[PDB]
Protein backbone atom coordinates (compact mmCIF):
# COMPACT_ATOMS: atom_id res chain seq x y z
CA UNK A 1 0.00 0.00 0.00
CA UNK A 2 1.87 3.00 -1.25
CA UNK A 3 0.47 6.68 -1.16
CA UNK A 4 1.99 9.76 -3.47
CA UNK A 5 1.19 13.22 -3.62
CA UNK A 6 0.24 14.18 -7.96
CA UNK A 7 4.10 14.94 -8.15
CA UNK A 8 5.48 11.81 -7.16
CA UNK A 9 7.99 13.65 -5.41
CA UNK A 10 6.32 12.29 -1.90
CA UNK A 11 5.58 8.83 -1.02
CA UNK A 12 3.96 7.05 1.95
CA UNK A 13 4.75 2.80 1.87
CA UNK A 14 3.66 0.70 4.75
CA UNK A 15 6.04 -1.68 6.24
CA UNK A 16 3.22 -3.00 8.66
CA UNK A 17 0.54 -2.12 10.73
CA UNK A 18 1.36 1.07 12.42
CA UNK A 19 5.23 1.44 10.63
CA UNK A 20 5.09 2.86 7.31
CA UNK A 21 7.89 4.37 5.45
CA UNK A 22 7.93 7.76 4.21
CA UNK A 23 10.46 8.74 1.06
CA UNK A 24 10.56 12.59 -0.85
CA UNK A 25 12.68 13.84 -3.87
CA UNK A 26 14.59 16.45 -3.52
CA UNK A 27 16.16 18.00 -7.03
CA UNK A 28 19.83 19.05 -8.03
CA UNK A 29 19.09 14.69 -10.78
CA UNK A 30 16.36 13.79 -8.29
CA UNK A 31 17.42 12.30 -4.74
CA UNK A 32 15.33 9.88 -2.53
CA UNK A 33 15.42 9.95 1.02
CA UNK A 34 13.97 7.91 3.80
CA UNK A 35 12.32 7.86 6.97
CA UNK A 36 9.49 6.51 9.28
CA UNK A 37 5.92 7.31 10.06
CA UNK A 38 4.86 5.56 13.05
CA UNK A 39 0.62 5.46 13.73
CA UNK A 40 -0.04 5.35 17.28
CA UNK A 41 -3.10 5.48 19.44
CA UNK A 42 -1.75 8.95 20.30
CA UNK A 43 -0.83 11.14 17.39
CA UNK A 44 1.68 10.16 14.46
CA UNK A 45 5.85 10.46 15.22
CA UNK A 46 7.81 10.68 12.59
CA UNK A 47 12.08 9.85 12.10
CA UNK A 48 13.45 12.59 10.10
CA UNK A 49 11.73 15.13 8.30
CA UNK A 50 12.57 16.15 4.54
CA UNK A 51 14.74 17.88 2.46
CA UNK A 52 13.02 21.37 2.97
CA UNK A 53 10.20 23.40 4.70
CA UNK A 54 8.28 22.76 1.39
CA UNK A 55 8.49 18.76 1.28
CA UNK A 56 8.07 18.68 4.78
CA UNK A 57 4.96 20.62 5.62
CA UNK A 58 3.75 18.85 2.57
CA UNK A 59 4.73 15.05 4.16
CA UNK A 60 2.86 16.60 7.28
CA UNK A 61 -0.18 17.51 5.49
CA UNK A 62 -0.61 13.99 3.34
CA UNK A 63 -0.14 11.55 6.69
CA UNK A 64 -1.79 14.49 8.87
CA UNK A 65 -4.95 13.80 6.14
CA UNK A 66 -4.52 10.18 5.97
CA UNK A 67 -4.70 8.93 9.91
CA UNK A 68 -6.82 12.44 10.64
CA UNK A 69 -4.43 12.70 13.70
CA UNK A 70 -1.38 15.60 13.99
CA UNK A 71 2.44 14.45 14.22
CA UNK A 72 3.66 15.52 18.16
CA UNK A 73 7.64 14.13 17.38
CA UNK A 74 9.87 13.72 15.04
CA UNK A 75 13.35 12.56 15.90
CA UNK A 76 15.92 13.99 13.75
CA UNK A 77 18.57 11.06 13.02
CA UNK A 78 21.60 13.83 12.15
CA UNK A 79 22.21 17.40 11.04
CA UNK A 80 21.68 17.29 7.50
CA UNK A 81 19.04 18.49 5.59
CA UNK A 82 17.28 15.81 4.20
CA UNK A 83 16.73 15.04 8.36
CA UNK A 84 16.64 18.32 9.57
CA UNK A 85 15.55 19.96 6.36
CA UNK A 86 12.00 20.99 7.37
CA UNK A 87 13.08 21.61 11.22
CA UNK A 88 11.24 25.56 10.82
CA UNK A 89 7.86 23.58 10.03
CA UNK A 90 7.73 21.05 12.64
CA UNK A 91 8.64 24.17 15.54
CA UNK A 92 5.95 26.08 14.20
CA UNK A 93 3.40 23.50 14.19
CA UNK A 94 3.99 22.81 17.39
CA UNK A 95 5.99 19.06 16.82
CA UNK A 96 8.82 18.31 19.46
CA UNK A 97 11.77 17.61 17.10
CA UNK A 98 13.87 14.83 19.70
CA UNK A 99 17.89 14.95 18.50
CA UNK A 100 20.73 14.54 20.98
CA UNK A 101 22.58 17.84 22.06
CA UNK A 102 25.38 17.34 19.31
CA UNK A 103 23.44 17.09 16.52
CA UNK A 104 21.14 20.33 17.61
CA UNK A 105 24.34 22.00 18.28
CA UNK A 106 25.47 21.13 14.55
CA UNK A 107 22.20 22.43 13.42
CA UNK A 108 22.78 25.54 14.64
CA UNK A 109 26.61 25.34 13.14
CA UNK A 110 24.86 24.45 9.62
CA UNK A 111 21.97 27.04 9.74
CA UNK A 112 18.81 25.31 10.81
CA UNK A 113 16.86 25.80 13.42
CA UNK A 114 17.96 24.10 16.59
CA UNK A 115 16.34 20.66 18.01
CA UNK A 116 15.35 19.73 21.29
CA UNK A 117 19.26 18.13 22.06
CA UNK A 118 17.13 15.91 24.52
CA UNK A 119 18.11 12.27 23.77
CA UNK A 120 21.01 10.55 25.32
CA UNK A 121 23.13 7.65 24.18
CA UNK A 122 20.16 5.36 24.35
CA UNK A 123 17.11 6.52 25.00
CA UNK A 124 13.74 4.65 25.02
CA UNK A 125 10.58 6.47 23.89
CA UNK A 126 6.85 5.13 23.91
CA UNK A 127 3.85 6.87 21.78
CA UNK A 128 0.81 5.18 23.01
CA UNK A 129 1.46 1.82 22.64
CA UNK A 130 3.91 2.70 19.76
CA UNK A 131 7.67 1.72 21.11
CA UNK A 132 11.42 3.86 19.68
CA UNK A 133 14.40 3.03 20.39
CA UNK A 134 17.07 5.71 19.75
CA UNK A 135 20.74 4.74 19.92
CA UNK A 136 23.99 6.64 19.50
CA UNK A 137 26.41 4.30 18.01
CA UNK A 138 29.48 6.79 17.05
CA UNK A 139 30.65 8.70 14.51
CA UNK A 140 30.43 7.93 10.92
CA UNK A 141 28.10 9.19 7.92
CA UNK A 142 28.50 12.29 10.14
CA UNK A 143 29.69 13.19 13.30
CA UNK A 144 26.08 13.03 15.56
CA UNK A 145 24.09 10.25 13.89
CA UNK A 146 21.52 7.68 15.55
CA UNK A 147 20.06 4.96 14.79
CA UNK A 148 16.04 4.20 15.49
CA UNK A 149 15.27 0.42 16.91
CA UNK A 150 11.10 -0.16 16.62
CA UNK A 151 11.58 -3.49 19.43
CA UNK A 152 8.30 -4.91 18.97
CA UNK A 153 8.78 -5.01 15.06
CA UNK A 154 12.60 -5.44 15.61
CA UNK A 155 12.71 -2.67 12.62
CA UNK A 156 15.77 -0.81 12.26
CA UNK A 157 16.41 2.70 11.03
CA UNK A 158 19.95 2.81 10.31
CA UNK A 159 19.58 6.06 8.03
CA UNK A 160 22.43 7.14 6.26
CA UNK A 161 25.46 4.95 8.42
CA UNK A 162 23.46 1.99 6.29
CA UNK A 163 24.05 2.24 2.52
CA UNK A 164 21.32 0.59 0.42
CA UNK A 165 21.63 -2.78 -1.72
CA UNK A 166 22.96 -1.25 -4.81
CA UNK A 167 24.55 1.65 -3.62
CA UNK A 168 28.56 1.42 -4.13
CA UNK A 169 29.52 5.11 -3.15
CA UNK A 170 29.42 6.36 0.88
CA UNK A 171 27.96 9.44 -0.51
CA UNK A 172 29.15 12.67 1.66
CA UNK A 173 32.55 11.68 3.65
CA UNK A 174 33.46 15.92 3.71
CA UNK A 175 31.64 15.93 7.33
CA UNK A 176 31.98 11.55 7.86
CA UNK A 177 34.60 10.00 10.03
CA UNK A 178 34.93 6.83 7.65
CA UNK A 179 37.51 5.11 9.69
CA UNK A 180 35.35 5.31 13.16
CA UNK A 181 32.20 4.43 10.92
CA UNK A 182 33.42 0.65 10.65
CA UNK A 183 33.40 0.45 14.64
CA UNK A 184 29.91 2.58 14.97
CA UNK A 185 28.20 -0.19 12.77
CA UNK A 186 29.41 -2.92 14.73
CA UNK A 187 28.14 -1.45 17.97
CA UNK A 188 24.60 -1.73 15.92
CA UNK A 189 25.21 -5.47 15.33
CA UNK A 190 26.60 -5.71 18.96
CA UNK A 191 23.37 -4.36 20.25
CA UNK A 192 20.85 -5.38 17.99
CA UNK A 193 21.39 -9.52 17.37
CA UNK A 194 17.67 -9.99 15.98
CA UNK A 195 17.22 -7.40 13.21
CA UNK A 196 14.30 -8.02 10.45
CA UNK A 197 14.31 -4.89 8.38
CA UNK A 198 16.86 -2.59 8.09
CA UNK A 199 15.94 0.88 6.71
CA UNK A 200 18.38 2.78 4.61
CA UNK A 201 19.13 7.18 4.15
CA UNK A 202 18.71 6.52 0.71
CA UNK A 203 17.01 3.54 -1.07
CA UNK A 204 14.84 0.24 -0.65
CA UNK A 205 14.53 -1.40 2.90
CA UNK A 206 16.65 -4.55 3.11
CA UNK A 207 18.08 -6.42 6.18
CA UNK A 208 21.04 -7.31 8.17
CA UNK A 209 22.51 -7.45 5.00
CA UNK A 210 22.49 -4.01 4.36
CA UNK A 211 25.10 -3.57 7.53
CA UNK A 212 27.53 -5.87 5.83
CA UNK A 213 27.25 -4.41 2.74
CA UNK A 214 28.23 -0.90 4.33
CA UNK A 215 30.90 -2.31 6.03
CA UNK A 216 32.24 -3.70 2.96
CA UNK A 217 32.17 -0.47 0.98
CA UNK A 218 34.24 0.69 3.93
CA UNK A 219 36.90 -1.88 4.27
ZN1 LIG B 1 23.73 12.98 5.76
Amino acid sequence: TVIKNETGTISISQLNKNVWVHTELGSFEAVPSNGLVLNTSKGLVLVDSSWDDKLTKELIEMVEKKFQKRVTDVIITHAHADCIGGIKTLKERGIKAHSTALTAELAKKNGYEEPLGDLQTVTNLKFGNMKVETFYPGKGHTEDNIVVWLPQYNILVGGCLVKSTSAKDLGNVADAYVNEWSTSIENVLKRYRNINAVVPGHGEVGDKGLLLHTLDLLK
